[PDB]
């Protein structure tokens, strides 16, 4: 994957890339994501039967190819002119889901209509029935999931984005329209206004975690935000162990931040996650090459999983959540 | 804050900007007090009400802007020629506490009389009555604390001052004169001879807290002087929480060292600091601007700790100080 | 060792040396490897009787000059002409055992001829009874232990490989013949059919390890492999110590992955290990003098260990194995 | 301390530098000496009573001004044409004991006259008579300690060495004369002939040092000799705190290896060393300026081990050994 990121920053405008790779603050939680996979290390099972090898899950009542989806990214028309469309084709084909994000560059219905039953990611806003409404447009378009996001009540202070004066430019809109802080009323107005498991993103306490089963959430994300929320925040493959076993099987709990190949996805899935999100990979595929370089990417993802799975001795995701794992320096 | 350093190093003379950023023996202690921050993760809550997102913290019986007060720094006229006045004016603008310094270049009667309520440092004299009188100026002044600095029975060996031959220049005087190691006499001395709370500044150990409590302190700072005493010395940060937790609430707890962001309060913060003191980069923004720089860096410094602060999901201080840490590599 | 590396990389095509160095992925387990040895520090004991310093083991029924032997190594015509036969009349010299390797470019019989008892390394092939005969060969050629290869149900991507497009020379064959994941039902098909030791290579799990005894193995390598199977497998000297307690003597131990000098031969047994295998040093020795190169290296290797173990104030290579080790930084 | 290495550099033969400054094997426990001093941070104390500082101790029945000795050196006429008598009398000037070296060149009587109460290293060698009378010429010399060297059975191997094939010049001689690996039989022979305090030099684990005690020992020296004997053996200071409990007072507990400062002093002491050994820097010195390079090299550290102690709140070196510390990294 470390190939197509020097692609993508070829051909994107450098600031255009530097408000994709960006942190927040001194990018200390950005590195720390990167840093705390590293430090895992799988204790890999010998001598099982490994006769269909097989890397699907089921995840909010369907099945998916991967433990995998595509992470919520803004403003994906910045990347290349297809945008949206041209990952969620691409997710789609391969078998893994696609979070529409509330700032698309496309119309949430527009990316639902391509199939392969998307996830939608809400930001609060203005006032409640305008957050609903939203809600309910995801959900009349064949959304299979509400994911809100938590941990942006604001957004961070970007310092790539103050000394570069980035801004939208005038072809990328926010094709969903014509925000706020949200809180555990918020979620709560969330739930009862829809049937679609709601999955809260940005969860990093334990207590957090807990309250989130609580509260009705389907999913939680245990996240970060990739870095570009609290600079100092811990990572979130730091605290999904713990946070697993808080939630005891009460709901999903997938995590993100850095996930760089199959064998993270391994790591993280070892540590107890149900799926991962991948973002800004995603986003270097789609910039070097539209949806053909997206399809690629979740390709030789699919292979590298599958690798690391069978070297791992595990025949499913269920088992590769059994294994065990080791801290190192 | 890392722009104004840059400033602050092109235009001061290059052993005065070694005065101010150098430490003792082979500056380990200096080095530490970053890394030991920069080892702190805070663990973030989501979803609370940020209605009402508060810096402001009482202290001394007085409500303060920010959690965080300026650290005594001696001849502030050796970065600007206005020194003191000018970031006492800025403090006070800032609602910030400002610790006026026994060797200030500009007399304590006149730094106190810009008002906005100020603390005073004190180091053990000469004599008994010396020191003692002191105080009764400080107070006189109308000086809110007594910061009895603790940790300095003798200046630490500053090999970066005996390199460079530096004296005190001609036009730089110690403003309030026309010394001897502290010991726990001297500091019930002071406290007899004032109402006024006075704070021990420099503790590292656990029982040295402890017995100040016992001594009638009003507050410590848990601090090894910039890595300027004791090379070596435990960071403050890294004794921070136990000592927290030996006052239980028995005085206010002040950490300095290091803080260089609204991210670090933050952190001193959630291991249970009541404020911070900020030293070197007051120095820099006064040099680089003058008042009007220290000015713009308490504002710069409070829009950090309010960010961090609703980030982390915080409305208060106080919830800040019920934040959990993970220590990271 | 770290001389005659440099020599073999002169000396060797650029893109076979890279087949010889390299690891999976990220190469974040080739690399762990020493790391993890680096770390390991040794609580040597004093004024113990050093009279007869001797270096020999027993293992499998036969005495060797050092706890240590040749790790299997596919293919060394890509490294000299002589290939298999000049290690191995090297090892035979060196009262060192040599495995066999299933790929080897010289038959397995040739190399056994040469005597010195040898070890054979099996692949598990196709179908069961090709796999069994590979054996039988084995035994008939007086090979004293079947090392089954267990952690390669498949080969570990080489990011090294398919960037150099490396494939076989024309003159380099698989001089055994004319494969599949093996399990646990493989290895008892193997242990039936068999009066010689299996040694299963490439555990790391410890209940892997239990299991190897239970299942009747005679002996476990604990290894990932070099770092070219499972990238960030935990490597396996992480593992030794936990696996060595579980044993509790129930086969030998070996362990294997980045032993570079007698003092690694050391740490390795005061860790538990009953005995090292060595590859790559052993190739760089083979492409930079042949067999006498070989032999030079084990000569060194030799007294590296007897001096090793001398300072640490150890008579007998058990006497090393009762030592205890530190863990630094 | 860093200051004169550079002269020493300089004004020495390249090869009698590296002779002076190299360990064995790969050097990892002269580097881990450093680092394991680096990483220890002492807890100082605040506020007691400094009026008499003194770094003064008692050891083997004598005051000495520091806790401090030369370490024994070998050869010290490689480094300077005075050589060991200008060490010896510069060491008596200071207050300091002197460690006379078996391969000293000079003889042992000439050092002694030197008076400032010297003690012997002791080589074991050839028979035990030969030893015996270099330990009764030492003890009829006035020597006050037998410095009984345990970690030498053999010398360990200088990759320096061997790579500059290093050999004595002919103007350096073994003064003392016209070996064999030493055991506690050994030790007990020594303890038999002497009335003398015979102090092991080299111990490293734990029951070691409870059987020197129970063998009679007055010392130990907790060193792996400089990293110098094996490569891979713990750092002294590492096993220090450990060792000092399990002795409980039994006898003196010294520590050498990689000792720069006064602070290091303070470390070693709060670790509970008795006093510390210091070899390297003493030679820099010498070879730097002879007797007054060595007078000032302790003056400076007698004033830096003052320094410390009195940052630490620590009147005598008996408070400096009741200092906490605590680990960084
Ligand atoms: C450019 C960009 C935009 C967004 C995000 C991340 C980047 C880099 N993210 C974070 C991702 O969803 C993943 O959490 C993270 O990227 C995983 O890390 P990796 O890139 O290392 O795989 C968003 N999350 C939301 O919920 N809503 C959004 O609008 C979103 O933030 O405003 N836009
Ligand atoms: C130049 C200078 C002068 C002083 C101090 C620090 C510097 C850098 N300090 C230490 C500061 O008060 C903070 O403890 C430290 O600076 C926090 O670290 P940060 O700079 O990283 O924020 C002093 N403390 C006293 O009590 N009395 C003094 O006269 C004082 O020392 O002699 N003069
Ligand atoms: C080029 C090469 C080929 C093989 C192996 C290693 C290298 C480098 N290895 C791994 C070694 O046996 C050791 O485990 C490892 O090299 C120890 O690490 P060190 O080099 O640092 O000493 C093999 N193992 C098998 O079982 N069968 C094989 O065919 C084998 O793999 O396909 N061929
Ligand atoms: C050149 C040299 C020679 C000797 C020693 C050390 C050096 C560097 N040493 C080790 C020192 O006594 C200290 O243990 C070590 O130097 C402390 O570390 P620092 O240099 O960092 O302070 C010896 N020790 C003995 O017992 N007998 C000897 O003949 C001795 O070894 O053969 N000659």
């Amino acid at each position: 994957l470390a190939d197509l990121e020097r692609a993508a920053r070829d051909v994107l405008p450098g600031e255009i890339f530097d408000f994709l790779a960006g942190g927040s603050g001194t990018e200390a939680s950005l590195v720390a994501n990167r840093t705390a996979l590293e430090r895992v290390f799988v204790i890999p099972r010998m001598l099982r039967d490994l006769t269909d090898v097989t890397t699907e899950i089921d995840i909010f009542g369907r099945r998916a190819a991967l433990p995998m989806a595509v992470a919520p990214v803004a403003y994906q028309r910045l990347f290349h002119p297809e945008g949206e469309l041209a990952v969620a084709r691409a997710a789609r084909d391969a078998g893994v889901p696609y979070t529409i994000c509330t700032l698309s560059s496309v119309s949430l219905e527009e990316i639902a209509a391509v199939g392969g039953r998307p996830w939608f990611q809400l930001f609060w806003l203005r006032d409640e029935k305008r957050s609903l409404d939203l809600v309910r447009r995801a959900e009349d378009a064949g959304c299979e999931a509400i994911v809100f996001t938590v941990d942006v009540p604001w957004m961070g202070r970007r310092l790539r984005d103050m000394r570069n004066g980035f801004a939208l430019p005038e072809w990328v809109t926010a094709a969903n329209f014509d925000f706020a802080p949200a809180t555990w009323e918020s979620v709560e107005a969330v739930r009862a206004h829809t049937d679609l498991p709601v999955v809260l993103k940005g969860i990093l306490a334990v207590e957090d975690a807990r309250r989130a089963v609580d509260a009705g959430a389907g999913g939680i994300v245990v996240s970060n935000h990739g870095g570009r929320q609290l600079d100092g925040a811990v990572p979130g493959i730091e605290m999904l162990g713990e946070i697993v076993a808080a939630v005891s099987g009460g709901c999903e709990v997938l995590v993100d931040g850095g996930i760089r190949s199959g064998g993270d996805v391994l790591k993280a899935t070892a540590l107890g996650a149900s799926a991962v999100l991948v973002g800004r990979p995603v986003m270097w595929a789609l910039a070097a090459a539209g949806q053909d370089g997206v399809r690629q990417l979740l390709e030789l993802l699919a292979e590298e999983v599958r690798d690391a799975m069978g070297l791992a001795g595990c025949e499913s995701v269920g088992a590769a959540r059994r294994l065990n794992t080791k801290l190192g320096v």
